[PDB]
C-alpha cells in the first residue's frame, strides 16, 4: 500500500545493527563540486529499488569520517546518504547549512548514475552533528520540502528556528561542548508547538557519542527518517509510548504518532 515502504517489519535489535541492504560507497572529491567540500555517498546496492536521500554534516573541526558509521548504518536500512566534508573544518553552523543545501542540490541534479538510479530525489532529509546539527536546523527553516531533520548533540548561537519540517533532536547528558541546557533543549523548546518534534537525551553520553556506533542514535535516527522520508508508520512503535532506559530525558508534542 505504501510505495515507499522498504525492508521487513522492524524490531529494536535490528535497528542497532546494519540493516537489510548491502551498501556501496562513492567518494565525492572536493575538486568535483562547488558549494561544499565533497564527501562520501553511502547507497543501497544489490537492489533495483529507489530510496529517499539524506545529506549529513559533521561538526566543527571534523570531517565526514566522524559520521561514516551512521552514513553506512542509515544506507543499510534503505537510504542514499551523503556525508559531507566542509569547505573548511572551521566553518560555522550557518555555513554548514549552506553546504547541506549544496549537497542536496548535488544529489538531485549532479550525482553519479549509480546513485541517481537508487535515489528518489523527491524525498530528502538532513542530519548533522554539533555545528552540523545547527546547520540542519537552519536549512530546515529555509527548505520546507525537506521530509525531516535530525540534529545530533547540536550547537548553534541561534536558538530560535521556525520550521514545519519534523525535528528529532538527540542531546547528550554529559555534553560539555554543546550543553543540552544551552543548545539542544532551547532548540527543541523554541521550535513551533505545531511542528512534530521529539527531544531525547542520552544518559551519560558525551559530545562525541554521535561519532561512533551508538544504539540509541541508530534507533531514533533510523525511525525518524523511516517515518517521515518513507511515510513508514511501522516505525512509530519506536518513537511513541517510549520507555527507553538509555534515555535520561524525553520531550515531545506527540504529533508524529497519528
Ligand atoms: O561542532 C562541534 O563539535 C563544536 C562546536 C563548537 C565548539 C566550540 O568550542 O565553540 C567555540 C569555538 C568556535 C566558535 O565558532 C564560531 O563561533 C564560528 C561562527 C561562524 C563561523 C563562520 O563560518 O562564519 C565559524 C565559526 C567545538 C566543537
Ligand atoms: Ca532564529
Amino acid at each position: 500500500s505504501n510505495p515507499y515502504q522498504r525492508g521487513p517489519n522492524p524490531t529494536r535489535s535490528a535497528l542497532t545493527a546494519d540493516g537489510p541492504f548491502s551498501v556501496a560507497t562513492y567518494t565525492v572529491s572536493r575538486l568535483s563540486v562547488s558549494g561544499f567540500g565533497g564527501g562520501v555517498i553511502y547507497y543501497p546496492t544489490g537492489t533495483s529499488l529507489t530510496f529517499g536521500g539524506i545529506a549529513m554534516s559533521p561538526g566543527y573541526t571534523a570531517d565526514a569520517s566522524s559520521l561514516a558509521w551512521l552514513g553506512r548504518r542509515l544506507a543499510s536500512h534503505g537510504f542514499v546518504v551523503l556525508v559531507i566534508n566542509t569547505n573548511s573544518r572551521f566553518d560555522g553552523p550557518d555555513s554548514r547549512a549552506s553546504q547541506l543545501s549544496a549537497a542536496l542540490n548535488y544529489l538531485r541534479t549532479s550525482s553519479p548514475s549509480a546513485v541517481r538510479a537508487r535515489l528518489d530525489a523527491n524525498r530528502l532529509a538532513v542530519a548533522g552533528h554539533a555545528m552540523g546539527g545547527g546547520g540542519t536546523l537552519r536549512i530546515a527553516e529555509q527548505n520546507p520540502s525537506l521530509k525531516a531533520a535530525v540534529p545530533l548533540t547540536p550547537w548553534h548561537t541561534d536558538k530560535t528556528f521556525n520550521t514545519s519540517v519534523p525535528v528529532l533532536i538527540v542531546g547528550a547528558e554529559a555534553d560539555t561542548v554543546a550543553p543540552v541546557s544551552q543548545h539542544a533543549i532551547p532548540f527543541y523548546q523554541n521550535l513551533p508547538s505545531t511542528t512534530p518534534k521529539v527531544y531525547v537525551e542520552l544518559c551519560n553520553a558525551s559530545h562525541i557519542a554521535p561519532n561512533s556506533n551508538n544504539a540509541a542514535i541508530s534507533v531514533y535516527t533510523i525511525s525518524w527518517m523511516k517515518l517521515w522520508v518513507d511515510n513508514d508508520t511501522r516505525y512509530r512503535q519506536f518513537l511513541c509510548n517510549v520507555n527507553d532506559p538509555a534515555l535520561c530525558d524525553f520531550r515531545t508534542n506527540n504529533r508524529h504518532c497519528q
